[PDB]
DNA sequence: CCCCCCCCTATCGAATCCGTCTAAAGTTA
């Protein structure tokens, strides 16, 4: 997909349609994104992909990342609660605590 | 003429010596 403007238009239309559908049909919507590397000077940071304008589309945004052998859940953007950090784990039973 | 975005890579390079112990066996008028 070489044309960035076309991708931006498609993503904006998709976000509008998804929020309209979620509000109209009383639905909870979850989307999954991928990280990417942003380089400034000589250090690199992991940021969500798909540009910057995509950040306004999601009502709530969460970020998972590694710290030693621990998994952390961070509430990045939300209009109802405050930023927090949560430790979670993956077990044979599934998504769990600790 | 109009309005918005992308991405990690790759190993290197040796130094520095110390600290002594344990005696035994008589001979030939």
């Amino acid at each position: 997909l070489d044309d960035l403007s076309l991708r931006t238009r498609l993503l904006n239309g998709l976000a509008q349609q998804m929020i309209s559908l979620a509000n109209n049909h009383r639905l909870a919507v979850i989307l999954t994104n991928q990280m990417t590397t942003k380089i400034d000077r000589n250090q690199a940071l992991l940021v969500p992909a798909l540009g910057e304008s995509w950040g306004h589309a999601a009502t709530i945004r969460l970020i998972f990342h590694w710290d030693r052998k621990q998994r952390l859940a961070t509430l990045y953007k939300s209009p109802s609660q405050k930023e927090c950090t949560v430790l979670f784990q993956i077990k044979p039973q599934g998504f769990r605590d600790t």
